């Protein structure tokens, strides 16, 4: 009558309300990465194919033509809307370090809002894996201290009448550490494949700075040769 | 005998003083909770609006105008009232760049200054959550050891004389752990709340900044364009 | 005989070294308290008052004129004179973003040493509140250790014999949490006012950089201004 | 028929499991140490003969040429190649600060890259070194709740019958300990040597943006030197 | 025959080579504090005399002048020629923007250099603190592990046999605790000291940047007021 279940339904009510926020514990753990592990590891794989596709781009016309083609919540069409926004909003400004600041600015915003919404279920992972140890700990706790009171209220001396109250104690903290360990180690899978994709969208941020960039520098440069001779033609 | 309430008042005078000492960190913990959640989800709810409100804004004029009609206690009025208060500081002064990098100095004060304010209870709550389990185990550890010396002082052999003594030493560990493990999930709530509530705090203020540059730079343009005609009125 | 002064002069050698090590641990916790709390106080309501002196400033030289009658050991007084040092060490250097990128590495640098100067008494609380629950833990481990050797070396079974040993032995674990606990608990304190403390000195050398920059800026401007007069004389 | 593998094959279900995921670990932390720590070490005196070799080196173009014979699958030659792809990408930019900005922004992108691919098995060593004290206090309540489970089935006040339960629970959470103190102490080992090793990476990269900061900057000045006698035929 | 060297000489093979592990790791940490605190307090004590002779400086000359008698093996004459050495390579180069941003390049790069090799003894003084309790948690989890061994071998139930069985194996965790606090103790110290040393090293290539910043840009300042002269002779 002592089985992993038997054990449970023999429990107090403070420890059976442990076990259960313990098991739904592990229940968001394993929900939390198989169904954000697979958006992450989509997200990897389309991330991938767009950054194979822009990566024979060399200006960024071409980098919206070959976006135009993506998925439509993607990331590099996104980052790539941005740098052309910026580059007509600012269209009759002349500063061209200044668009050059400002889209460094915006994508920046954009890649922290990205990247700080693709972790979101890490607040849980850390939270899990740092209470759980000590949410079993305190059903362990109150398991002694009911089977102590036991002893005290019941003059009776044996172990073997107040171990079932142990074994009990000691479900709740084992438990705690089954829906510890999953935490941490998911965390930090996640915290892994987390940082390999915020290199991948930094990485595209800076293509598109280097595309903006490279084509505004080029551009100022063939004007600057026409009008030379426009300024040769005034000043004489 | 041996309630909750049973334990607490046939306990020593340093455990009940650990009881009302972890009692008074749970009253605090979910009335930081209850107190500055309800701040912090109204200023989100309050910035939302108001970021909502200001982004079809093409001028810091038109924000301006927008944001006439804002709450009193905002922060996009404080931030575009700190962008505007520059341009008029700092007019009569020619140096674009000198205005875009004193207000992105200003505004990152100002950023930095409301971030600081919102956090406040943020350092009651870790060291709540941190100190917590170590006050608890004083308080058993002392019920422990007056549990030693009431088995020394009196040569008695059996546990069920001194097991209420290690019950009661029990219940402030276990109230230890009570006190211990709200800190940590509210801290961690209140970490990710407040992350997003700063990330909107520099959104608002990249906005602001983007904006006066937009301004500036537009301004700038057209100047040059309109004293081109002089240059040559002169220069001949 | 077995009062908390009794039991540490019934002690091991060993075991009284580690309790007055831990009330040594003690008194240097309560006076980097109230030696130190009183200086950080004194130095946040004196940098206060020469905050809202310097609010109204509207140059360097007027902030130089209200803070000529500031205290001695100030701060503010000694970022005004870095920022005006630095003014007539590059006199006769034309280059106003070389004064404002040099003060503004002078000022992060005296900025940087006073908030080290700040926390001296921070490394004596985090060490102390690290070490101090394993120095109580080796004064039990060592007592219960010595209550084996005393439990081997005589055949003695009975408990009421070795129960004033892990009296002892507990004691020291227990006035290692007290000598612990604070540690933390002020060290988390001085912390949080420290970094207020600490943006109060960035807001200070905040403000000097932009009455400065300011003003460099509109020199320069009239500057430029008086100079295009003589320009048109020179090139006509 | 308690010896070390006398005990494991003597032992629960789950207290193997938890054994031979120990024994896992240790091989994995083991391998890690072997097959990557001498990739460190090849990568490290490989990148310390091409510093070498590098440090004579007074241009990009000299840079090239000593790098022509360098290993296939270096770094010296991928950043000399990051630089001068750059400045055959933005030839016809005439702009030699967007040729800095963007060689900069380039080489820290693949500086990051090179050290984060370093870095693959500071994950798996940091989680074993991380959760298996864990899962070996997992083994070990197990094996305690397995052994009060036996104790209070079978009414059996003595301890030499469970004994061997104990033991094969202490087992599993010395083998976790045996598991995790190398996973530490490689880890840091790692650490240091991967520090040390981006360190050399971020000098070769400092070396690269060094070499061609200063050839553009002699170009311009001998470009522009050139060019003032043509000024002075262009402006008569 | 239960001494602390009589305990050890009656110990397992196990447990006698953790205590030797841990000795060997308490005499490679009192060797690293007295054989880096020295190099420590000498270097900084060097510096110290530096930096009080080159306060007084005004120009670079000045500072190499008064550096020229310094320590061979010093800190002020490495980056003073780093300077020096960078205005030599960068001489025929106008840019003196470039020469600046090149120079701090050059001094933060070999300014982590020296901080980096500061810190030497540093990770073995964290990774004997961190695992040193665990090392010693591992002899006792083997002492109590054989003890329990023994006891289940041969039907011996009174504690008189198994006890020096238990004070060999807690013997082994206060000797981890032994090793433990002074390698954390000796950490905190060292960080101090280190930081203490890096503000000052932070300080000497700080004083060398802004004397160089000054020099260029007086020496920009001269020339061109010559340079304007000969403009007008020019353009006339
Ligand atoms: C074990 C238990 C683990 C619980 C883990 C809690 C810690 C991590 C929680 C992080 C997520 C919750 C959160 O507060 O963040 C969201 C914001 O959440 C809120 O607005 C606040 C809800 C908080 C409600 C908490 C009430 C109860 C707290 C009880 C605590 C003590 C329990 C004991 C994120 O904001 P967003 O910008 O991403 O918004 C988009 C999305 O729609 C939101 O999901
Ligand atoms: C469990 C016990 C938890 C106690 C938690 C203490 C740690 C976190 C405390 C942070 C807040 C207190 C603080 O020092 O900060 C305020 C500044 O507080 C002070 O000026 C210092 C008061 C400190 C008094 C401490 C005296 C007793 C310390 C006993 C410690 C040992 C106890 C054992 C903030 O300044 P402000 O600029 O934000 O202004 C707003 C307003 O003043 C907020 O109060
Ligand atoms: C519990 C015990 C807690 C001990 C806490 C020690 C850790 C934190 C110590 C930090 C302060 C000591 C320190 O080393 O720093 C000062 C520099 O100290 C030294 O020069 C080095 C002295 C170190 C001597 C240590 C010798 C014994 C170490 C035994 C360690 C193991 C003990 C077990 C700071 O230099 P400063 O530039 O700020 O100048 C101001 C003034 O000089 C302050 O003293
Ligand atoms: C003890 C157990 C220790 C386990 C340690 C796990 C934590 C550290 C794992 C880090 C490496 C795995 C990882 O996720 O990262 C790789 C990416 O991995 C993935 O794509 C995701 C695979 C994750 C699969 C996890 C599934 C099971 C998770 C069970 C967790 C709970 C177990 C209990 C790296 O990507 P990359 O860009 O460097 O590409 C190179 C190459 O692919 C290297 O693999
Ligand atoms: C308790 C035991 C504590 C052991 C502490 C080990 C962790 C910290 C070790 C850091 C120093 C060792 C290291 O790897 O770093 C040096 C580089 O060391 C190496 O090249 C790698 C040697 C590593 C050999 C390790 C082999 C055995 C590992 C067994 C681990 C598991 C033990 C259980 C530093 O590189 P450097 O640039 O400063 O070079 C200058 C100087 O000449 C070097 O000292």
């Amino acid at each position: 009558d002592l089985s992993i279940w038997g054990m449970y339904q023999h429990a107090d009510a403070v420890v059976k309300a442990v076990m259960i926020g313990l098991v739904l514990a592990s229940i968001v753990t394993w929900t939390i990465l198989f169904a954000k592990g697979s958006e992450l590891l989509r997200a990897k794989r389309r991330l991938r194919r767009e950054q194979l596709a822009l990566a024979e781009a060399r200006s960024l016309d071409e980098a919206s033509e070959l976006a135009q083609n993506f998925s439509p919540e993607s990331v590099s069409a996104v980052l790539l809307n941005d740098a052309q926004n910026e580059l007509e909003l600012s269209a009759e400004s002349n500063d061209n370090n200044g668009i050059k600041e400002r889209t460094g600015f915006r994508l920046e915003r954009r890649v922290a809002a990205y990247s700080r919404n693709m972790g979101r279920g890490n607040g849980f992972l850390a939270t899990i894996g740092a209470i759980s140890p000590f949410v079993g700990l305190f059903g362990t706790v109150w398991g002694i201290m009911n089977s102590f009171i036991g002893i005290a209220h019941s003059q009776t001396t044996n172990l073997a009448v107040v171990a079932p109250g142990i074994a009990e104690a000691l479900l709740a903290t084992a438990m705690g550490l089954v829906a510890a360990i999953p935490a941490v180690v998911i965390y930090n899978i996640f915290a892994r494949v987390i940082s390999g994709h915020r290199a991948q969208v930094g990485d595209v941020a800076a293509q598109v700075l280097l595309l903006q960039g490279r084509d505004l520098d080029l551009a100022a440069t063939a004007e600057a040769k026409r009008s030379q001779h426009a300024h040769q033609l005034r000043a004489g």
